């Protein structure tokens, strides 16, 4: 019974995929914000000197035995599933860097002015409502950590309000007043157990956040990310250099604001 079974398989073949990564998220930053095309890597904000962006990178080695390269390739390329695998972890890592970052990323470009506290450290509705007033002109959505996101749906819970869901694209959402929230675990909580939520206005011709890339680079493998080959060493192992150039830029300081010491809760 199960020994036939067995055997028969042993004359089968089984049905097996890609490797599964449990890492991958859905990084909202990467596809809400617009991205500009700058020219050698520079980009220059005329703000009331003109503030520099130069591109930053984010590059690793991808090392791939010659012999996987030559004989696993029977039901799907491997080298290929790897440089795929690489490429989402890069991206991963761009959009931490879009947020954590010290040089340009959101969480620490956003103007004094436009960083507030909330008043009893939960993130009550009039917390929401002074967030969205200091972005007052055209907010284009909310982020916030899941654990942000569920201490704001109890406090919605507690004071009886049912806020809309809207449908963003084919994706419903939470939503305040109309301006989408998105999940973000790249976002951090301390171990006080606090976080930040933030608004954002996107565009360039909205003086909003933007995205600063480069595409049409050479050796180019996505849109702005090139990969090349490096050679190969006296172990037989071939190396790949992927790399992906990216930045942020915040034109206008009330273009980003800041609700933070949101208490999240245990």
């Amino acid at each position: 019974s199960s020994l036939s079974t067995a055997a028969a398989r042993n004359l089968a073949t089984t049905t097996k995929t890609v490797p599964q990564m449990q890492g991958i998220t859905s990084r909202w930053l990467l596809r809400l914000l617009p991205w500009v095309q700058v020219s050698g890597g520079t980009y220059r904000v005329n703000r009331r000197a003109p503030r520099e962006y130069e591109l930053s990178v984010a590059q690793t080695v991808l090392r791939t035995h010659t012999r996987v390269g030559d004989l696993y390739n029977d039901p799907m390329n491997q080298v290929e599933e790897q440089l795929k695998l690489t490429v989402q972890a890069l991206r991963e890592r761009q959009e931490h860097e879009m947020i954590n970052n010290r040089e340009f990323g959101l969480l620490h470009n956003a103007d004094l002015k436009q960083r507030i506290p909330t008043r009893s450290g939960p993130p009550t509705p009039d917390d929401l409502d002074d967030l969205l007033a200091t972005v007052w002109k055209d907010p284009g959505f909310l982020l916030a950590h899941p654990r942000a996101i569920a201490a704001m749906a109890r406090e919605w819970s507690a004071r009886g309000l049912y806020p809309t869901a809207v449908d963003f694209h084919g994706h419903s959402l939470p939503s305040w007043r109309g301006v989408p929230i998105f999940p973000c675990n790249k976002i951090p909580v301390t171990k006080e157990r606090t976080s930040s939520i933030l608004l954002l206005r996107t565009g360039e011709e909205k003086q909003g956040v933007v995205g600063l890339h480069q595409t049409g680079i050479p050796d180019e493998y996505e849109p702005s990310l090139s990969v090349r080959f490096m050679g190969i060493d006296d172990r037989a192992v071939i190396n790949y250099l992927v790399s992906a150039y990216y930045s942020a830029a915040v034109l206008v300081p009330d273009a980003l604001g800041v609700l933070e010491d949101v208490e999240v809760g245990l």
